[PDB]
């Protein structure tokens, strides 16, 4: 499957995603980490992401969020849950059992799949940031841990976030890689002190 683009480009609109600060507790669901610029979370469990614009984006605008997978080897290949995951019954009744990524507290997101290359990725609408915030919060999930594959060790991903107009023009795109674990909190720990 053809490889979508994971080039940073902020835009006319200065578009970028930020991370709340969220220590490394071993309590911590979801924890994300500046220096391997790394989300790491729980399995299912919601993932405040930060949108910041230096201006509000036309109406209409729209938040795509889809995955790819960081390995060279794996990149063609589609992001979809493990089997048992998808034949699970964890569904919220918008989200197709075999997408990965599901987004949580938006009444309004799309599931869609490309016809040509089969990938898939949820869209929200964009709302610009509530009253004294200067950015937007849009919660995701990770509903599988590909340990059918070898887990993220072995599958590691990647969530591509693209700022779009109403018909899926390009306005912003940035990106995060996402380690979905049984401790959030130990695993960025070991990793930002093995990254020193």
């Amino acid at each position: 499957s053809f490889v979508p683009s994971q080039k940073t480009y902020q835009g006319n609109y200065g578009f970028h995603l930020g991370f709340l600060q969220s220590g490394t507790a071993k309590s911590v669901m979801c924890t994300y980490s500046p220096p391997l610029n790394k989300l790491f979370c729980q399995l299912a469990k919601t993932c405040p992401v930060q949108l910041w614009v230096s201006a509000t984006p036309p109406a209409g605008s729209r938040v795509r969020a889809m995955a790819i997978y960081k390995k060279s080897q794996h990149m063609t290949e589609v992001v979809r849950r493990c089997p048992h995951h998808e034949r699970c019954s964890d569904g919220d009744g918008l989200a197709p059992p075999q997408h990965l990524i599901r987004v949580e507290g938006n009444l309004y997101p799309e599931y869609l799949e490309d016809r040509q290359t089969f990938r898939h990725s949820v869209v929200v609408p964009y709302e610009p940031p509530e009253a004294g915030s200067e950015y937007t919060t849009i919660h995701y999930k990770y509903m599988c841990n590909s340990s059918c594959m070898g887990g993220m060790n072995r599958r590691p991903i990647l969530t591509i976030i693209t700022l779009e107009d109403s018909s899926g023009n390009l306005l912003g795109r940035d990106s995060f890689e996402v380690r979905v674990c049984a401790c959030p909190g130990r695993d960025r720990r070991t990793e930002e002190e093995n990254f020193r």
